[PDB]
């Protein structure tokens, strides 16, 4: 069971518009009609929720793709936690991510339900990506970025893996306002989901780094009435969901094991 790499991200037109997580799930309900040996099609879903679609798909056992306006820029919000997770764990073998790192006021930012329990003290590198994948904790994710090296060393490693498309520019929580006028912390669904292919599903973590971090994402709640929501019953899903503050700006990105 190789999985199936998706990538959804979704916009409206105006500033305040609101998302449909609804638009996420027909989108997930297409495109694996498309893997089988019938579907709406996504311009229909375009229409129906009145928004801006981008998808890529890859099979990685067959190689096959499913592309709809798989080179548009959308901004990823809190998508890229996945990838800054991984990037770490390229790094850090599972057996020393007991490892603790300082956490003080300064680190703090808005929307950090777990990491502001934590001013003060000590964390491990573990509970820190816990926090980040299952609550979404954005101090987390900004103190993942700094062990890596700053944003700096994010950027350096997208262009080592061949993506020069993500453009990671601010931290959280800036980089959810989105304009689409600016290139700021956007990518586009082909760019970012074969980012998440060769970091992830065929990248360099170690097996239980591997399958921690798809742990954290099959069991995450917050994506069920996104991609989750969409394929069928019998498939696991582990993702890792987004939204920005501007224009309905939401996403979700998985991993599809179809058995």
């Amino acid at each position: 069971s190789e999985p199936i790499v998706l990538v959804i991200f979704t916009n409206k037109d105006n500033k305040s518009d609101k998302p449909n997580d609804k638009l996420i799930s027909e989108t997930a309900k297409s495109v694996m009609k498309e893997f089988a040996a019938a579907a709406k099609e996504l311009n229909d879903l375009e229409k129906k929720y009145n928004a801006h679609i981008g998808v890529y798909a890859l099979d990685t056992k067959s190689g096959k793709e499913v592309k709809f306006n798989s080179d548009k820029r959308f901004a990823y919000a809190s998508t890229s936690k996945a990838i800054n997770s991984a990037i770490l764990l390229e790094q850090v073998p599972y057996n020393k991510l007991n490892k603790k790192v300082h956490i003080n006021k300064d680190d703090i930012v808005a929307y950090s339900p777990i990491l502001e329990k934590y001013v003060g003290k000590d964390i491990t590198l573990k509970a820190l990506i816990e926090a980040s994948m299952t609550y979404s904790d954005n101090t987390a994710n900004n103190k993942i970025i700094k062990e890596i090296g700053g944003i700096k060393k994010v950027k350096q490693r997208l262009k080592e893996l061949g993506d020069k498309v993500t453009n990671p520019v601010r931290y959280e929580i800036e980089l959810n306002y989105y304009s689409p006028k600016s290139k700021k912390d956007t990518s586009t669904p082909a760019a970012f989901g074969k980012t998440l292919n060769k970091l992830i599903a065929n990248g360099k973590l170690s097996k239980e780094n591997k399958k921690f971090l798809l742990d954290l994402m099959l069991n995450n709640k917050s994506g069920d009435t996104l991609i989750k929501d969409g394929v069928p019953k019998d498939y696991k899903v582990a993702d890792k969901s987004g939204q920005a503050i501007t224009y309905a700006s939401r996403n979700d990105v998985a991993f599809v094991y179809p058995k």
